[PDB]
DNA sequence: ACGCAGGTCCTGGACGAATT
DNA sequence: TAATTCGTCCAGGACCTGCG
């Protein structure tokens, strides 16, 4: 108010060209925080610090119930729902319930019938890239 | 058998909150 | 207040497991 600079990638507005230039890094990766180990780039230094633990194996979020540790507090939170039998995610179509939000989302795809992963050796189609990977191991053990 | 699908936890982009 | 950094949500994914 007013803002006359716009990003030609996402359309966001800025009052100063310096602000647009800074923002434009999320699209080009130029000068985004760079991991000294793998040299990948991240949105802010907090996401970089989070990624650092993928190289060290540090798992700083421990479950006080069973003692297992997790890389992220969100993962620990999801894990604790297992102990407590808390399944707040349900398929609206068949009523199946899950403690894990990704298990629920993955399950719901099955009601679409889509099988976009086709074995390049025999043409068998799978809903899950998982199942195709495992399926291809059978072709290799056959050869 | 092995296709199928749920269990589990890792990874990081998205976005508002908190801090500087 | 603006910029940076943080916490968190949430989508997507990899590897595991057991059932029909
Ligand atoms: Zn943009
Ligand atoms: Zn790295
Ligand atoms: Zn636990
Ligand atoms: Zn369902
Ligand atoms: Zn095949």
């Amino acid at each position: 108010g007013s803002k006359s600079f716009t990003c030609d990638q996402c359309g966001k507005y800025f009052s100063q060209k310096r602000q647009l230039k800074s923002h434009y890094r999320v699209h080009t990766g130029h000068s985004l925080p760079e991991c000294s180990h793998c040299h990948r780039k991240f949105m802010d230094v907090s996401q970089l610090k989070k990624h650092l633990r993928t190289h060290t194996g540090e798992k700083p979020f421990t479950c006080e119930i069973c003692g297992k540790s997790f890389t992220a507090k969100s993962s620990l939170q999801t894990h604790i729902r297992i102990h407590r039998g808390e399944k707040p995610y349900s398929c609206s179509i068949c009523g199946k319930c899950f403690s894990d939000s990704s298990a629920k989302r993955r399950h719901c795809i099955l009601h679409t019938g889509k099988k976009p992963f086709s074995c390049p050796e025999c043409g068998l189609q799978f809903a899950r890239l998982d199942n195709l990977k495992a399926h291809l191991k059978i072709h290799s053990k056959e050869k």
